[PDB]
């Protein structure tokens, strides 16, 4: 039983993950994706001068 | 008769129980046994901090 408990701690350390560290990634590239997606959409416009000039 | 009496007394010596003991282990145990159930009733519950991360 002992040894049960010992083993399966240092299993958790290697497999489980971790939640305050993950939650912390993906609040991260929720806003990355947000910040991506409007520069994308800003790029799109910029042959938009030549009607300008033309 | 004397050698009866004398040989179980020593015979009562070996294979008798302590009730003055044996009760103190048993309340100890009792208590021990409230106390664990407790104790193991309040971990189950730890898993409940990723959901508040969540």
């Amino acid at each position: 039983a002992n040894t049960q408990a010992n083993v399966a701690d240092a299993k958790s350390r290697i497999v489980d993950v971790d939640f305050a560290k993950e939650t912390s990634q993906m609040t991260k590239n929720q806003v990355l994706q947000q910040t991506g997606s409007a520069m994308l959409a800003q790029a799109n416009q910029l042959p938009q001068v030549a009607l300008s000039l033309l």
